């Protein structure tokens, strides 16, 4: 009779980096 | 007679958060 | 005789993309 199921697959890879954040607030008035 | 293939692997981790944004605009007059 | 185990499963899917980064710092003085 055929044997047991094989091992689980390896984990997948880490996902891509997220998007760069938005610009900050305006600086102090000059 | 080997058995059937194993189950699919676990998902990978979510990617890192993006980098911080740039400085804001220069102060206006 | 005892059947050997099956082959490994397929690798997992990748993780999703990361979250957006934080806002930048305040701009420089005018």
């Amino acid at each position: 009779p055929p044997g047991p199921p094989g091992p689980p697959g390896i984990p997948g890879e880490k996902g891509p980096a997220g998007e760069r954040g938005p610009p900050g607030p305006p600086g102090p008035p000059g």
